[PDB]
């Protein structure tokens, strides 16, 4: 449907808008290029691994590649909904969000190619709970926005996308990967990639917090909605975590070899901790 | 609706895809930031102008600010349609397309703020023909893709967006602005902005050419469709050009003052020339 007018012809960008300020930061700090990462050492490292050390790494890489791909694709409806509501600064910021995700998908896919598992189908490490979140709930909640951009639909989208997928699962997965492979001294290029990624994702969660909070601010009721959508997903979050935990426990060599005490009961608590932490960034009134 | 799987878990990005290669170039050459442009001289220049020299510049700025805003918003459905068709490399490239446009809107809006016309409503320089293209035909053709992503709907979208708006009108408008204000020595910051912009837009047109050509390649019939949608818009293109021409002719001082022979009959022929040129980049068979 038509345009009514244009904000930058009638007025200007709102230079003080919190999302314009996040946009300015995204440009300043968003310069990294996955094509510049030297993966030659990751290649040698992965080859040097035994065939069962090799698979120890792959479940997490399978959850991330798919994860980054899904969120690259599934942010588009948010951008549309907010655009149609006239929230131009939000939209400007979301262009950097989307391009960041594109680079995240790119980065993992380059790592897979370079270490020589590009031809390998990693779908086999997505259990039913992973599919529920990434193959199903994430795209259902975002796509809904094309026909329903009610406060309730926008809170639920930002909750599933930003608070659970990015704010709980990805955050914990970055922590985990660094806890394990940084201590072993493995996969320097990938870890460099993860670090850049982790920095981008700091902005992304700030958009979700801003979005959920500005809706909650209109009406307290929406707070209980937020808490509820969080608790609804939790079973699928921990059920993916158990599945991974249980995979990694039946492969103990890399932990033995590189001699790393993978405290699964410490990772598990980080997930639990991230989740509660996200709840605390939304207040019933603010 | 659900995801079936993920290309970067089953396989990798198609590193040889023409849109992945355009994505890589966009990252390398897409580093400019409008926030870094020094507009202090543009401010002094605009103040130094007489009040009727001042308005000589504004119609074109009004067509561009709105123009950049519209295309920032109206590329989203293309990204969605291609995403839903599984064209991941296209989508990656389109993240850079969208962010480029965000910066284009940003750049003009900064120029308006800096020269002190930010509070001025420039909508008054959008005649009926401009509205037909930008307020109406552009968003109708893009949004259609949400419900109809037939070859025919995708060709028409790329034609209106990339071949007419960007490939004909914007291209000509950049040429014009540089023909006039570069020769006068005015508005150095804006021209710097326009130059960066013109470089980004080289990639954008290559996506539209790629998109139209890959559809035409399936079936010659679509070529006549392409030519026809081009010819349908032309009246609105030249009717905006006459309106501008006719504005600039009833303001002759800046042309007198800065002593520039604004050959309107040379600009007019550039528009005609860009248009035919775009037709020639699509072949009935290739
Ligand atoms: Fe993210
Ligand atoms: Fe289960
Ligand atoms: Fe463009
Ligand atoms: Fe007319
Ligand atoms: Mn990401
Ligand atoms: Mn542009």
């Amino acid at each position: 449907v038509h345009h009514d007018g244009f904000q930058t012809v009638k007025a200007t960008i709102d230079w003080e808008h919190p999302m314009f300020k996040l946009y300015e930061k995204a440009k300043r700090n968003g310069k990294w290029n996955p094509a510049d990462i030297d993966f030659s050492q990751d290649q040698k490292d992965f080859a040097s691994l035994t065939s069962e050390e090799k698979i120890s790494a792959l479940p997490l890489v399978a959850g991330f590649s798919a994860g980054e791909e899904a969120v690259t694709l599934d942010i588009l409806p948010m951008a549309h909904a907010l655009a149609r509501q006239g929230r131009l600064e939000d939209v400007l910021f979301l262009t950097t969000f989307m391009h960041d995700e594109a680079k995240h998908v790119e980065m993992f896919s380059r790592w897979q190619q370079a270490v020589g598992i590009g031809q390998m189908d990693l779908s086999v490490f997505h259990n039913d709970h992973y599919k529920r979140i990434f193959y199903e709930a994430l795209p259902e909640a975002m796509n809904r926005l094309y026909a329903d951009d009610s406060p309730e639909a926008v809170i639920r989208a930002a909750t599933v996308y930003n608070m659970i997928v990015e704010g709980t699962l990805f955050e914990s997965g970055y922590y985990t990967f660094r806890q394990i492979y940084k201590k072993a001294g493995l996969f320097p290029g990938l870890l460099q990639g993860i670090d850049y990624l982790n920095m981008d994702e700091g902005r992304h969660i700030q958009f979700g917090i801003y979005t959920i909070q500005r809706i909650v601010n209109e009406d307290e009721r929406y707070y209980e909605l937020f808490i509820r959508y969080m608790d609804e997903l939790w079973p699928h979050v921990i059920g993916y975590v158990d599945y991974l935990t249980e995979l990694g426990k039946r492969q103990q060599q890399l932990a033995r070899t590189y001699a790393l005490e993978i405290d699964y009961d410490l990772l598990r608590h980080y997930v639990i901790k991230q989740f509660n932490l996200r709840k605390k960034q939304i207040s019933r009134t603010k």
